[PDB]
């Protein structure tokens, strides 16, 4: 069988170093020259390595100059070669995936020699068994022990950074654009929602964060002027949009007095500015285009989708709470990019999908009067707890 | 045995693309999945670009041409020069949105002819009662092209207005001039009204005493299906309430002597009107829709009242969803009786929804709400 | 393929005209000329529609005589198929369900057409596809558009029905032969239980239906001098007959003082009379012959089945109560008819079957002292609830 | 190798005759089922002709020559010429009856060779103990044959007088003179008598102390199986019956010296009388017949008692079956001791069944009833 | 197919009896002459019958003597074969197992015969069927009528049994060597755990089987100079030793005054003697080698194992709480005995293999302060029941 190797990626890797040094870096954390497939590669390596650790750093030129002294550039297949390997990276960035997996297939490459010398260890080696019964599991327990990939994250960093994560909550106002709920939440903490960004509101049982996302709907509707596209596909139209007047305005079973309070209700939203769809399990797909349209024709501004499961966009099998879920997620973060706007999705509990690594932001709801969001992830901001008081419906 | 409805131009453009860029592949994603693809070879590298992306990597051509090696797919697919072949296929990346749409198109077709050529198939050798081929048929090709603007709330301000307009200060008529018919001006036209009553010692009785006032006291005719009693034992539950009859026969042997008049004059009074019945035991799709569109193209069409693991739940949401797709199809009102031992997805295809002396109350709307 | 048709069928239907012209009546409601597949036969079926339609009734030559007119009378195959066709008809009754198969081979044979239309329509057009989307989903719409069964029975004739029912419920006495339980029940509701009648007395928890039976049972032993087989495959013989003694004259712990109170009752069913039988999970055929025996030999009256369900005829895979329990039931049907005596089975409830459409009479019992028998079907009599005291046994 | 034992002639005369009339059908499968054919077409015939009767159609050569159509077997079956033939086979059609009776008798032929034969084929290869494929042989037999007149009641009066005549005012003898005798003219002969005691301390005494009654103080023999406990458990339990020692041993060491007088009376009493005993846990229906056979042809046999999801329950009617028939075909009198936790079909099979200071109740019958 | 026999099996039988005459009294009681296949065989054994039958012993002689007189003496092979049937026996002890097998294969083998004779009866014999219905099934209950295996042992020897067996109660003392717990018990009732012997305590829920069986290993090692090598897999070894500790000698959640009364009970074990092992799981295996080496080494006395079913000896398949659990019995049977010590293995219940045939002494719990051993099985030794107060842990 042909030994487990990549010579694509390991030219992928090899030749990313050409084109940043700061490749060499991630490369050597975990790849050690002789760690190649390809006898060539493995010098190519080790040279650019002793070339990179007289001082002198890293082009086309000095790793040909290194790799002469011994002469194996002509070995190596010459300088050609060497520009060759630097057009063979498909982007230098992400150097780290590719000699992952040259880490991995030439790990793997010794799982087998290792192994195959204990059959051999096996036929012949009869005289004594006990001394093979721990002498081969500590010789399997050998190979494990070389995946370089693992650093513990000492406890001096975390300690600054929570430091100047205080330092980053010691600061002034400013709201860049957004301009969402009472200000010592979502608008001071991280300016009022980014554009480009995904947020993700988690709820849990009796979701407040219906209510919450409207309301951070309509407040980014009545008082700026941007189009707000909320997709409800939990509730119908008519049924969001009373729920957000009787929260703007003072039930159910009722024949009302102040028809007025409910007028003062309706005219506040004729300013308006809010583009409410609730056809049901909508493709992610479908939340794109439509989403678009809006923002070609009038203008968008952010958008809201009540319930992130409810989504679905289908495909291939499910496989518990995960795959499908996680790119949908993805779905939305390249969305909210490609339209250039915040796009606040809601979530709940009973790891719900990789959502988190595509968040900007993630913030949950707590509480049992006063609720508080309190914001785990906020790239490129602070951390945070913030209260707000709720009561019924506000 | 002709050519299939082959994509591969537009499809060597989305697997291009990808390799273009990242988001190139989320795009596609976006939209159709590898078993859409036709090549063989492009079936495999789409999927295995997939389970890149969902692995968690980055997927541009290394990544993808060494996963397309695990599993060994590689030499198979056409090796990495081909893979390269596809990064040359197209210059700039953005336009997978419309080129990826084409591989979609062409792959409903091949779907749809798929689906379709199944029925004949299936037609030519199993007579396992036509009355459900043909309708397992129908819904074959409801499965097949469905599923592979935004609103007004201004305007849905508009319905709020109209809608306390009612709440405050007819279009098919219902019961008597009570919070009914001004809850929904008349209770008509084309939509699905579900009326939901518990075990409430069979509320039948609000049902057909509509259906009653709209064939009797409106001049309007009705189609009432009774598939749990018989015609007979309605019609006698009908003279109940008009004549108000401490309820049964037998009061006196063969009935009360003295208030025989009643029984001529309930009789008279409900024999001018037109209401049509039918009892065929479980039975409520298709032939409610055959039967109703057959009277309709004869004298004029009427409200309708219908009358009551993995396997059973989902088959009463597809009824549901036909028995508001046939007031559209037959521009009908048909109100059906639910119970309540919620029952499924009848509060997302319903339009005005009820639940149920006592009260009744008003649910998910086209008209003000509850009351 | 051989596209789906029944030739004979047709010639069935085809021919029953001849027979009977209430034929043409049944067969034209369902059919229609070219819905027929043999040309041949088609032309035969609207030549005879054109010629009952001006009024002459349709007779062998009368058919002949419009098929003449536009000459196809050598094309069908002369008056000689005419005639044949006659005869091709194994009984012109239930032309409905020859026509019935007609109408649905042939209905089916559209949909095959109709759908092949869509397979082309697929790979030629191309253009647009949202139209075909909604477009063939309409063409199968309309293939299941045209099965002509169904009519809604109005509900004028549902009045004048419950009307000379009542009218049916207001006569005389005059017990035809059977002569069973008080008479204002049964006996005079339905001339007490006339022969050949398959009757069904149908229980709940605590079958009661048992007493019931066994009541009406002695009660047509005593009174008269008809001999009642009663099969009771659920208790023992003798166990059935005290019940039977404490029945008819007053205990299960005891030590009695009226000894001859039950002796009254042991010499009330001195005249007897009737044959009891116990052996469980009796075939049903054995049902028969036993009790057509009995009949040859000292003669019959009436048969009782304590529990119609325990007969369970055997045979092929069982399908959830409804197949083998069918054609029991159409067995005893079959047995009451050819043995000439009325037959009461007993059901209970947790559709049990057909039983329904084998029943002459079905009767259910209700309450909770007093309990009401309340007959439902009831071919060629009333409708109707009776109540008779119950008690504890009689 | 020879031919097996064909029916046609009288195959064909049902066949045709249902043809001929509906009624036939239904006295055809009054005692017949299509597996029973042998033709391979009469088979599909007599089948599809039962699945058109059975969708609830009528069956006359049409319904049939086009159900046999489709799935079709038409072509297969001989066509619609030899359906004719079947037809023509016979003018009249009401001797189905018997001829069709031939059709089955000949089946159970065939059904016996195939039982019998698989009986031999199995032994020939499988040694998994000769007591259950012996066994199981004598299962398959009484399988086959068995399953494919009416009551005097006023002889059933003469029963329940018999019967009264004891109730107020001997036959195997039971234990001392109480109601227990007069209960049953002694509690004999050849039938099977269930003794139902919950979880009452084990009840076993009652049945015992009456074994003994039966060997010491009757003078007759008794065979008693312990399947639970041992043989010299029981008979030490035998004693405390005999001498009312306040029951053990240890008392004083070894035992009551001074009451050891009683020990030697009880053992002097008891050993002078006939009892068998035989404990081998769980064994009862074949060895039980096997020992008490021998026994019988040996001294003279005694009257018999024995001490105690789809797989369990039919298990045991079988064996309660068994202790039945073993009751007759030994003419003994056997009386079995079950639980109570009914626990299957016992009070089928079962003659005299008793349920159990405190009383005792007697059960269904074949002397007076409950007292 | 060859017909179910074995020729080898009957020529053990056969010559086990040349053997042994004993053997002819066991052949005889389940086998007769022609019940042998081989027919030579069959002669030989009829032979040997009809010999000791008229009085004078059976040997090599005697039986060629009867086999002369009909002179099948040459077609039986011999003297030589008579000779010969005496080496092919491998024991002729346990005779019964060989006649067993022969009891059965032709038993067997009219199985066939009986059958076959149905089939043919079958064939042929269609005149009348009810006759054959109720004919060919009392032959297959005749085949089933000839197994002569079982006997009732009567009830009289049973209670003589009782007798001896409470005079063998009536004894005096003289513990032969083991000297358990409180005389009255182990003791004196069986002379205090004799060599070889292989003992079962079967306990039920909150095993006291623990506490008592190290009570037995204490007093086996303070009292006698004797080594009681324990398997505790349940618990661990100090845990052991300190509940042994308090045991003797009076807590759990406590600080102590009276850590003299713990010194007491410590320095009581001071003699020791006890080597326990804890290894949770162990394979039987390694029971009987550790244990085996500590006697060739130290010298043992007896050895005891905290929960039978714990040991597991494994292998193949298990087989719902029976196949290897009695294999792993008759390992510590087959161990005691090659070790010449008594072993105290410890059950519990919620038949639970084969145990009991292996166990020379079988000793329950009872109770409910006073708890009572009850011994069942004490092969070569008296029945029992016997009580010693329990208290809290002694
Ligand atoms: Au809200
Ligand atoms: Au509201
Ligand atoms: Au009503
Ligand atoms: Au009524
Ligand atoms: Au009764
Ligand atoms: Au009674
Ligand atoms: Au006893
Ligand atoms: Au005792
Ligand atoms: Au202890
Ligand atoms: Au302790």
């Amino acid at each position: 069988r042909i030994p487990p190797q990549s010579i694509e990626a390991e030219q992928a890797v090899l030749g990313a170093v050409f084109l940043d040094p700061t490749a060499l870096t991630l490369a050597s954390e975990r790849l050690i020259p002789e760690d190649f497939y390809r006898a060539a590669h493995q010098k190519i390596f080790h040279a650019m390595l002793r070339v990179a650790d007289k001082g002198e750093p890293v082009d086309l030129v000095t790793v040909t100059a290194e790799l002469a002294a011994l002469e194996q550039l002509e070995e190596v297949g010459g300088v050609s070669y060497l520009s060759e390997l630097a057009d063979s990276v498909p982007t230098a960035a992400n150097v780290e995936y590719y000699a992952r997996i040259v880490e991995e297939k030439s790990l793997l490459r010794r799982l087998i020699r290792t192994a195959t010398s204990i059959a051999q260890d096996g036929y012949t080696r009869e005289d004594e068994i006990d001394v093979l019964l721990d002498e081969a599991e500590r010789k399997i327990m050998e190979v494990s022990q070389r995946k370089h990939s693992g650093a513990f994250k000492n406890i001096k960093d975390v300690l600054v950074q929570t430091y100047d994560n205080i330092e980053m909550l010691h600061n002034r106002n400013g709201d860049i654009t957004g301009i969402p709920t009472g200000f010592t939440e979502l608008d001071r903490m991280t300016s009022g929602f980014q554009r480009s960004d995904l947020i993700i509101v988690a709820a849990r049982p009796s979701v407040g964060k219906t209510a919450f996302a409207l309301n951070i709907a309509q407040n980014v509707a009545t008082k700026t002027n941007e189009n707000v596209a909320i997709f409800s596909l939990e509730m119908s139209a008519q049924q969001l949009v009373m729920r957000m007047l009787c929260a703007e305005g003072n039930t159910g079973k009722l024949t009302p007095e102040d028809w007025g309070k409910l007028t003062m209700a309706m005219g506040s939203l004729s300013n308006a500015g809010i583009y409410i769809d609730d056809t049901p399990s909508i493709r992610v797909s479908d939340i794109r285009a439509k989403c678009r349209r809006l923002k070609q024709e009038s203008g968008l501004g952010m958008v809201v989708i009540d319930y992130l499961q409810l989504i679905q966009g289908s495909g291939r099998n499910r496989e518990n709470r995960q795959q499908e879920v996680s790119e949908i997620s993805r779905s939305l973060k390249a969305l909210a990019r490609e339209l250039e706007v915040p796009v606040i999705a809601l979530s709940q509990l009973s790891e719900s999908g990789s959502i988190e690594q595509d968040a900007d932001i993630v913030a949950f709801l707590y509480r049992d009067n006063i609720i508080e969001i309190i914001i785990a992830k906020q790239r490129n901001g602070p951390v945070g707890t913030v209260q707000l008081a709720f009561i019924k419906e506000y």
